[PDB]
């Protein structure tokens, strides 16, 4: 039986109107004895059957459970710990799994966009670039946008851990030369709980 | 008992002069059973021994195996498969790994080097940017140069997949914004399989 404990995305901790939850999902469950049971803790309290919400599933020649908890934006930001306790009577002892945003302090992403550069510009695609630098932890969202509609076209890195400690990423929007030349607008957003309100945004465009 | 087979560096392959090596690991092994014996396959072919050697162990709470087997460049790029046989009297059957690059169409990088942006012109330090995209396999090696100097303080992106298929990386370096201001020229150096030479630089100054 293997535990494994996802953290919300990132994303979710930013928007108080998103749901942000903490995901213990079990594997390798006894297909004779499929009877799990879960105790979630916060900051070690609570062994007491509190929110959370199980399922199950049948797989291969065994069964998979997975539990979900909904966390508060705040507690997460605050560095609570959430700890998923797994108990099956074909194990031994319980396995636990606990999990937190990443200790340090936040530290504000610097963004700035680029434009392609003049050899691209031979090409009939180009690339808009944003970099995120400086920030910490982490977790981060970067999108892209033209008018108001979002652009999809886009790839971006995963963040990297820089020589003073703190992350950076790029993330690359590609469009048509000619919406480029053309004059068009775009911007690329980025999340981050270091950002004033969680959000920032960075016009990109010719001239 | 836990085997974990670890493909060349990039770079190795790509240059003559270095030596490209597919390494064999071997974790978890047993305090009382360590004695590994290693089989090295290319293609099928080997065992009667042609060029393998283990070496060192101990770790943690056990004892960790590393077997490096030397390629010859052409064999890797061509895509023969590297296979590590692996055994132990605490392991039942021989555990056996294959490894190989990455199968398809060799894509060119396209190389373009992105001055740092007005906004960043505040700071005490800059960030030059080397933008690669367009190429496959992934397996690459980026650099940084000034006037004949190798740089240190730069960080490189992994390869992520784009939308077509290639793959794209950025590479960053930091500068005193000074030097930036001096007119120093910078060079973001690529080395892939699909460049003439399997190298290209380009150049980035004010
Ligand atoms: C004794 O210590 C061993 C190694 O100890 C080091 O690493 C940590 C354990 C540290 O806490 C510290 O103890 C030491 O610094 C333990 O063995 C480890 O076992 C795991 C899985 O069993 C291996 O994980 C693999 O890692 C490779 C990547 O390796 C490279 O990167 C790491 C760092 O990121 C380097 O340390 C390595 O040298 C390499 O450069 C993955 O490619 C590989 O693939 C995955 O396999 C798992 C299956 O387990 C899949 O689920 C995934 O999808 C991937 O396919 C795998 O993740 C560690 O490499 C290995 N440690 C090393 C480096 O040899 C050992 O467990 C511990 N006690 C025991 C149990 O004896
Ligand atoms: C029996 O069947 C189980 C489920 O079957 C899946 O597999 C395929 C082949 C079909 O059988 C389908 O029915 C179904 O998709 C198998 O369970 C699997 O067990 C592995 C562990 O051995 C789990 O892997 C873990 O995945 C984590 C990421 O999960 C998320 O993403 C995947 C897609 O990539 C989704 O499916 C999940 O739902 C999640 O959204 C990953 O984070 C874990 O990695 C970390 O831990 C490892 C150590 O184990 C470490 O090396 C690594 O660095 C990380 O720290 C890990 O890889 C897998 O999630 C699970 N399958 C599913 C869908 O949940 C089971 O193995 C199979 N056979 C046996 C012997 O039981």
């Amino acid at each position: 039986p293997s535990v494994f404990l996802f953290p919300p995305k990132p994303k979710d901790t930013l928007m108080i109107s998103r749901t942000p939850e903490v995901t213990c999902v079990v594997v390798d469950v006894s297909h004779e004895d499929p009877q799990v049971k879960f105790n979630w803790y916060v900051d070690g309290v609570q062994v007491h059957n509190a929110k959370t919400k199980p399922r199950e599933q049948q797989y291969n020649s065994t069964y998979r459970v997975v539990s979900v908890l909904t966390v508060l934006h705040q507690n997460w930001l605050d560095g609570k710990e959430y700890k998923c306790k797994v108990s099956n009577k074909a194990l031994p002892a319980p396995i636990e799994k606990t999990i937190s945003k990443a200790k340090g302090q936040p530290r504000e992403p610097q963004v700035y966009t680029l434009p392609p550069s003049r050899e691209e510009m031979t090409k009939n695609q180009v690339s808009l670039t944003c970099l995120v630098k400086g920030f910490y932890p982490s977790d981060i969202a970067v999108e892209w946008e033209s008018n108001g509609q979002p652009e999809n076209n886009y790839k971006t890195t995963p963040p990297v851990l820089d020589s003073d400690g703190s992350f950076f990423l790029y993330s690359k929007l590609t469009v048509d030369k000619s919406r480029w030349q053309q004059g068009n607008v775009f911007s690329c957003s980025v999340m981050h709980e270091a950002l004033h309100n969680h959000y920032t945004q960075k016009s990109l465009s010719l001239s």
